[PDB]
């Protein structure tokens, strides 16, 4: 509906199927999704993890050069650009296929990157041996109003991972992600906890359809503080917009010891 | 009903109301619950946070010697080896009023205590005021045909510390508990998720009832490692009997950059 009062940032989520190895689809369903998101009045979109190329990371590795993500890089600057909203997408990292890992950015609606982050945590033996893990925490910075992090997909179910962020001061968690196989323990459990035991509210952006030998879940969702959806969508195609309203855990946390126990 | 095969742990908890600054009547109650969980062949009863003197942290720090600890934990040594049954229970550390924590201590059927914990999380500034925090991480040891673990109430809230126990080995952590105040996101939320990102069964055994200037919350209950539960109580005084049945996140985890992230 229209903006509320007392709400002063709209975010949008991608929720689709991308056809593997075929960017130009890819690129075209997220410039649809940016279109819609900013006809609507969301300042930012967020879309899937490894959207651009499909979630088939042994393909990647094998298949896709530093030249052709640089240019799928490229066209998604001028997508935030030419629809005049911020995206944050997810990419392979720059470098070549043996030394890249998954990446996650955020550019503005000039189309500048204004923050990266590399996937700590990979899953699964297929993208352990695609990409190189990230070894930095994830980012945090001001937009809109808000502090706002990167994580990615498996990296949100680890509580190191989203304390991290928390710590150095993320009120909203940006999280690409590809989630299938029915793993409802990830948004019906996970999700709800990182978003009470922080404070903060995680929004997570997911495929669904048949992909890369699996159908994902859909089951994109905001979920906020106190660990309820803002908004959810189903298992078909779809776009979410929500509009984010305006125990002291991370203060009594004692991670001195902590650190020291993990 | 009978002990199920493909089981061989059976464990009780116990919900109950105490009454403040009277350990005889708590006692009694516990002695009553220890008795009734033996009768139905559980091996160890965990029975709630500070139950012998009421959860009444200022007042235990004003008016309860080391002496009177003493006499209760001695009672409650008493109750194990005369119940034939394993005890979990929770008091005041031995120290004086000024030095002591509150800890879980847990007692085998001959009254011998084999693992005891100092809470490392306080809650709220009358608990900070009565007591001092631990500083060791939990224990973790085998028991019954598992490893077993302690934490304390808003202890399990920080996935940290579950954390700190399922990587010395836990598969079982017990908890007393004192929550009120219809807090349904810890046992609806929290303690799920601590299940499901370690793998492990959690027992959280609650007040319930008029008890300290609070109404506590009932709502004890067992969840495995799929974040299901496993029995779960209402409101009102009760015994709770369940049986156990005989990602992989706690491997995958990057403890080494975590720790410096926290």
């Amino acid at each position: 509906g229209l903006v509320p009062r007392g709400s002063h940032m709209r975010i949008a989520l991608m929720q689709h199927t991308a056809r593997p190895l075929d960017p130009q689809h890819n690129l075209d369903l997220i410039d649809d999704a940016a279109a819609r998101a900013s006809e609507q009045g969301a300042q930012l979109l967020l879309t899937p993890l490894l959207f651009g190329f499909g979630y088939v990371p042994s393909q990647i590795c094998a298949q896709v050069s530093a030249e052709q993500v640089d240019a799928a890089r490229s066209r998604l600057r001028g997508i935030a650009r030419d629809r005049g909203i911020a995206l944050v997408w997810s990419l392979p990292g720059p470098e070549g296929p043996e030394q890249r890992g998954i990446t996650a950015e955020l550019a503005d609606e000039h189309g500048e990157v204004l923050a990266s982050y590399q996937k700590v945590q990979l899953y699964g033996p297929e993208e352990k041996a695609a990409f190189v893990p990230g070894e930095q925490p994830p980012p945090v910075l001001s937009w809109g109003g808000r502090q706002l992090s990167l994580l990615v997909c498996y990296d949100v179910e680890f509580p190191e991972m989203v304390r991290a962020a928390a710590a150095r001061g993320a009120q909203l968690v940006l999280v690409p992600t590809a989630l299938a196989g029915d793993e409802t323990s990830v948004p019906g459990i996970l999700l709800p906890a990182r978003a009470v035991e922080n404070g903060i509210t995680l929004a997570y952006a997911n495929h669904c359809g048949p992909e890369g030998g699996l159908v994902f879940d859909g089951g994109s969702v905001v979920v906020g503080p106190a660990g309820q959806p803002l908004g959810e969508l189903g298992v078909e195609p779809g776009l979410l917009v929500v509009d984010l309203p305006d125990a002291d855990y991370l203060q009594d946390r004692r991670a001195e010891l902590h650190r020291n126990w993990l």
